[PDB]
């Protein structure tokens, strides 16, 4: 009889650089015996540090999740009377990281962005902190006194300050966060 194959699980989430490992499983009926089998990019999947194989092939795990294990994994079954094939598929999640909150200086009386860039999967939100004071800006905001505004989309901010004070100058945080996590980065901004 042609091979059938049953999984308990199709679709499989990760997240990057985390150590993380995931095992996909294939079993399938059928007489004769089927072979289990898998493959990865249209390559037979061989053993190593990297897969693990185990159960006649039935048990594929995948150790050391990164971003380039992401995607389809196919298991393959076949005897005399025919094969089967199923997919498997990962899903690979990358923290918030930022890559870009630049120091800025301006002169008083003056106009300054600052801007906060950020990679992850699923995209940041971006938020910003006054270390004087702890004040939080999202969105949208804007300060009471309507000096300072923070516009943002796709994982970058720019928290915009007109008519700069002397005492706008600090620290000022990015904080890119997802419901895989955060990162937070400081810069100083210098009225001066
Ligand atoms: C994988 O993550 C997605 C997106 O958050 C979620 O919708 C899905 O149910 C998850 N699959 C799992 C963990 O079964
Ligand atoms: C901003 O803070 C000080 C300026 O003296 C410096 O050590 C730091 O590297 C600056 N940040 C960047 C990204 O230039």
């Amino acid at each position: 009889s042609m091979p059938a194959i049953s999984m308990p699980q199709k679709s499989f989430n990760a997240t990057a650089e985390r150590g993380e490992e995931m095992t996909f499983s294939c079993r399938a009926s059928g007489s004769p015996e089927p072979a289990i089998s898998w493959f990865r990019n249209g390559k037979l999947i061989e053993e190593n540090e990297k897969y693990i194989l185990k159960g006649s092939n039935t048990e594929l795990t995948v150790r050391n999740i990164i971003n380039s294990d992401g995607g389809p994994y196919v298991c393959r079954a076949t005897n005399k009377a025919g094969e089967d094939e199923k997919q498997a598929f990962l899903q690979v999640f990358v923290q918030p990281h930022i890559i870009q909150l630049k120091n800025e200086t301006t002169y008083e009386n003056g106009q300054v962005t600052l801007v906060c860039d950020a990679e992850g999967e699923p995209i940041p939100e971006i938020t910003w902190k006054r270390a004087v004071d702890g004040f939080t800006f999202t969105e949208g905001d804007k300060s009471l006194d309507g000096r300072i505004e923070v516009k943002g989309q796709h994982g970058s901010s720019s928290l915009h300050i007109k008519d700069v004070k002397l005492s706008d100058s600090g620290r000022y945080d990015c904080e890119a966060a997802s419901r895989i996590g955060g990162h937070q980065k400081s810069m100083y901004l210098d009225i001066e």
